[PDB]
């Protein structure tokens, strides 16, 4: 049985659109891809080859297409569905305890460490554009993350990097400082996963603001959403992330808290400006999984 | 909307060590179905590649429909699915069937119009300049209207090895210039050579025709040897036979021409796909 239906639009943009679809009566997410992101389609179809990639914690893939009939050409990704959609949605309108709030950071440090560490297989995996939008809510608690079509890939016992072909870059908000500053050292396998590791911070900051202490939680707030523009260009984040050397606020309230209180220093050790001074993903899930 | 995605598969048509291809049928249509060996899936991933780079469409081209990549418990699944020749390929259908001058001539000038359409850059919203990698009989299907096209992109590059048999002196000596796009033309070019030699060898003329051979028949073994190839084509510098009957036939005559200007040891004093064409249209 491969036949699919689609059922609803759950999403649309300049990446193409998703659907919720039925398959074997089960609801799947049927990705079509816009013309634009081809090479997306194509990396993200690499990397789902992996028999070793699949993992609690990555979307879990169940077929890929391209389809052509005369000069048309239909780009497709078949994967799990997640009902209650991206951290991103879920933190607008939810707040979090202190369970609720590690569970959800040390499921995504998971997947971010099963992406980075290498199975000797499925090969050393940076995803570079980690955000909350790129990371799916599960009725366990935990996420998973999504979106491999920027994805690197190195092999240590073959001394292959694979850096794909796709001029794609990552989403402005989330770019470290080397990607604004375009000072990254593109042949270097550790420089994408430093990327990751400050993305990933900015997202412990949006899901952190969102977990109550003392009777006090923040509203939902992109990072950098003081000091940049509505729909902030690449020069707009140069600005305030290189120029004006600007993070991320840790409100005061959270000083009261120990969870808070470990997880602002964990966010603060994700975004030195010198990439090599930045934690690990193992060292972040170690971390988490001893914070309570 | 709903997605038929069910292909039934009829019948294999092909077992090697590529995988399989089988016939079969969506929405009441015959396919072909290509499903890779796990030894072939670098295959799949560079013919998806290039067709997510550029649909191809053209007459002597196999048609493409769909590169489909389905997750097993323990394995991926690498299919890809285009038009279905029921003739079969070209090294199939000259083991029995002879041909007069019209067959073979539109024969092999469908195949250089296919050749041709791979090598030439076309610029707009156009194609890459394409180089086939792997051309031989086995890698061209029979259409109904007498026409052929050419199949397996497994090998191609944009601007596995190829299969033994049919390489090019420079490939086997090893002097090929890799970063130059010019030198895979022209190593198809020589390929090219030695598919008009075996369609030539099938065309009847004054009650003659000779029996099918691979090229090189009679110098190497059954699954010759790299080295035994580079000692026929580069060491002694051998060639196909040409039979004396064909001198008696003036397209045979034009035809030995062509295919000793396609097999210069030389790969810048080999004709072009363009220029083999244009020789071709004015043959008979
Ligand atoms: C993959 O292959 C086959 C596919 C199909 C097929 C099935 N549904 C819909 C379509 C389709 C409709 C509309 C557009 C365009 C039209 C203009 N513009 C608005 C953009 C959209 C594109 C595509 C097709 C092509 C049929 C086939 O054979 C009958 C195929 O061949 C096996
Ligand atoms: C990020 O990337 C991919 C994501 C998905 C995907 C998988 N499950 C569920 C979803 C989803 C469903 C529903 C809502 C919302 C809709 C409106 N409102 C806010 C309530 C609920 C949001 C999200 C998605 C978008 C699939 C993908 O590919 C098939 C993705 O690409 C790799
Ligand atoms: C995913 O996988 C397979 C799909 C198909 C297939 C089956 N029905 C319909 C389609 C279709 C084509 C094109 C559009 C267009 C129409 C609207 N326009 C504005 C954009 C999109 C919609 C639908 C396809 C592509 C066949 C397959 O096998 C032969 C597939 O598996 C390889
Ligand atoms: C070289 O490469 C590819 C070829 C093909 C392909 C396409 N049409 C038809 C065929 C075929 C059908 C039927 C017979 C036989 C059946 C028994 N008897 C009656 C004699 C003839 C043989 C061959 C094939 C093998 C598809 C491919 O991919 C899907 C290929 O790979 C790119």
């Amino acid at each position: 049985a491969r036949d699919i239906t689609l059922l609803e639009c759950v999403g649309k943009g300049r990446y193409g659109e998703v659907w919720r679809g039925s398959w074997q009566g089960e609801n799947v997410a049927v990705k079509i891809f816009s013309s634009r992101d081809e090479k997306s389609w194509f990396r993200e179809t690499e990397l789902y080859n992996t028999v070793m990639l699949r993992h609690e914690n990555i979307l879990g893939f169940i077929a890929s297409d391209m389809t052509s009939r005369h000069s048309s050409t239909q780009l497709w990704l078949i994967t799990h569905y997640h009902e209650m959609g991206s951290l991103y949605d879920y933190l607008q309108l939810t707040t979090l305890d202190t369970v609720s709030c590690l569970r959800i950071v040390l499921s995504i440090a998971s997947g971010l460490a099963h992406l980075h560490i290498e199975i000797f297989g499925k090969p050393a995996i940076a995803h570079r554009d980690l955000k909350s939008k790129n990371i799916l809510v599960k009725k366990n608690g935990q996420c998973c993350i999504a979106d491999l079509g920027l994805a690197v890939m190195h092999s240590q016992s073959t001394n292959q990097l694979d850096v794909g072909n796709n001029p794609r870059v990552g989403t402005k908000r989330y770019m470290a400082p080397e990607v604004l500053d375009e000072t990254i050292q593109v042949d270097c396998f550790d420089s994408y996963k430093r990327v990751d590791i400050w993305a990933f911070g900015l997202v412990l900051w949006e899901v952190a603001r969102r977990m109550v202490s003392n009777g006090i939680v923040e509203d939902y707030k992109p990072p950098f959403y003081d000091v940049v523009p509505n729909d902030p260009s690449f020069e707009d984040m140069r600005k305030v992330v290189c120029v004006d050397q600007q993070r991320p606020n840790i409100p005061n309230r959270w000083f009261s808290d120990p969870t808070l209180t470990s997880l602002a220093k964990l966010m603060k050790e994700c975004w030195y400006q010198n990439p090599s001074a930045r934690l690990t993903a193992l060292r972040i899930k170690k971390t988490l999984t001893k914070i309570d």
